[PDB]
């Protein structure tokens, strides 16, 4: 019986709630923007995941500071078709991961909405996010389509196996 | 701790091995046609599934008779694009489910390969299989695309919840 | 604890699956047109509800007769905006409730999709379904909007209060 | 209980991911090109292998220097059919093995894709990589086919035998 605490952060339109509920229930759901946070538990292999879905609306950005404590892995969900805000995404990612508490956290970049006609590929995303500047911890980029569940469990497996 | 035994049967090119290993490992796999059988264990919600993948090649069709015993649910995987063998699929389904041992088995029709240009919808599948003649047990048709994992866990959840 | 068996019947596009999923999960689930049926358990106050969700296609109408046995309450879901087929809805309802097994069942009329631009009002539903001529049993009409959850728990409470 | 740390480096289209997954799962899998890296554990004989699988894109080559520390063996995977770019592999291999930390690592040259119609033979690979001029360490060239497990376990055995 193993346990791991995961924090889900990112800008709006990233699709974190869809990811979390497709993991838990297995079905796609229609969502109302979260003004606080959601806590769901997902069991996969032999490890119990306590996943925290903190909302990404601009009015509750400072709320992220209260859920860094005790985090083992960070899932930064990115809208791979929202090219206009990838700079803000990069800024937020590097503001999160360079704190004192998040130093030991595993960084998983979850590129969602790969089915869109103008979707950005994982390499262009690792370029835009400046991920090549992260050299002291494990990180990975997983393309996905959340409405179908394409790539969720593979990223969860990567989070499970790369925890040391 | 609950347990359930599942038997996977169907014609060749149905994609049962791809389904089983996309459930077990999480990745799409390259396969060689099984001349015997494969056994994998997949725990999902709270129930431990022992899934039996018996090959569907013509030369090992009589092998199906040795794995009816103790079956709680049957997954009949159907190629929803190969229209030319849906009659043999119907024949085999009704030969399986009308045995004495398989009377208490739950019937899940798994229409695979939905992304093909001439894929049959579940309505045409229920018309070609004659599933309306099954009126003494629970049954359900689930369209899927096994390479992406689209709809596998939905069918697994249906098998879990409809066992009474 | 107390138990009650409920059968959900209705035409296509009625929304029975959405109602059941909203009652069970609290989420608005994106659904796929179903062939076959589901069985789900919902606990509300102190009563355990075993709800049967049978499809509404024309080719699976005869399957309704094999799940009448033991029914305590019937939920007849009606698309309150499909004025062109309220007569078909009336035909189906009167064929159901005038059988031998369903005569002791409590009848709840569930007018869904109340927020549509041309939605019918409950009085028009009563007049079109011919419920105004039913004087020999306990029935009640409840409008609803299943995606938001409005009207669902009121109808469930009415079914609970009238079952003794 | 023996342990050994192995670092897998190479150019694009080398096939390191397929090799690692054939070693770990025993089954060839469909792969997505990584831009980060994986860490996987493979147990073979009596020795536990901690294998590092780092991507080989040009923009992530500098990340290799932060995983040299503690290396006991280096697996340099070469596309034996890419005759045009074997000089780049030679340059990179000589830049790796002549560093301060990687000087004491056991070098295994893994020529993958041996079944291709224009595949190079191990002698040609020795001559092209300049390994014939390396007289100060243990090294070994081996052809392989990752999709079938050809030569993977033999190379792992060679790495095991030469590590003391
Ligand atoms: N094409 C496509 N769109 C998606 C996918 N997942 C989510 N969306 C879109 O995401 C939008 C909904 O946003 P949310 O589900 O609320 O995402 P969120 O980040 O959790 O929102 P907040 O909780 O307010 O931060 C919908 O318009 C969907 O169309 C996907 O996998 N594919
Ligand atoms: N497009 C598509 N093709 C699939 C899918 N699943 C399986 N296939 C095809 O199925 C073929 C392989 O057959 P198998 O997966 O081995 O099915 P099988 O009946 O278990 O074969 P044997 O065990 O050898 O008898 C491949 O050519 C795949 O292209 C799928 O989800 N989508
Ligand atoms: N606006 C609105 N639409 C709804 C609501 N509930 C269901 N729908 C619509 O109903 C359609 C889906 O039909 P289903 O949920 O599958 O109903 P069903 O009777 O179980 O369908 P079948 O099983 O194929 O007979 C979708 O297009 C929804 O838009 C609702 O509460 N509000
Ligand atoms: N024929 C053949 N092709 C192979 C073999 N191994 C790998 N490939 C090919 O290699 C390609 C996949 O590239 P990867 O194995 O992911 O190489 P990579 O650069 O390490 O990818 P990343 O890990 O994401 O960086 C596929 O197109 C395969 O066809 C092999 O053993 N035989
Ligand atoms: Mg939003
Ligand atoms: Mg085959
Ligand atoms: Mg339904
Ligand atoms: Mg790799």
């Amino acid at each position: 019986n193993k346990e791991m605490r995961i924090l889900m952060l990112g800008l709006d339109a990233a699709g974190k709630t869809t990811i979390l509920y497709k993991l838990k229930l297995g079905q796609s759901v229609t969502t109302i923007p979260t003004v606080g946070f959601n806590v769901e538990t997902v069991t996969y292999k032999n490890v119990k995941f306590n996943v925290w879905d903190v909302g990404g609306q601009d009015k509750i950005r400072p709320l992220w500071r209260h859920y860094y404590t005790g985090t083992q892995g960070l899932i930064f969900v990115v809208d791979c078709a929202d090219r206009d805000r990838i700079d803000e995404a990069r800024q937020e990612l590097h503001r999160i991961i360079n704190d004192r508490e998040m130093r030991d956290a595993i960084i998983l970049i979850f590129a969602n909405k790969q089915d869109l006609p103008d979707a950005m590929k994982p390499h262009e995303i690792q370029e835009k996010l400046g991920l090549t500047r992260i050299r002291d911890r494990n990180w990975y980029v997983q393309p996905s389509c959340a409405t179908s569940g394409d790539g969720l469990y593979e990223g969860l497996t990567w989070l499970t196996s790369n925890y040391k």
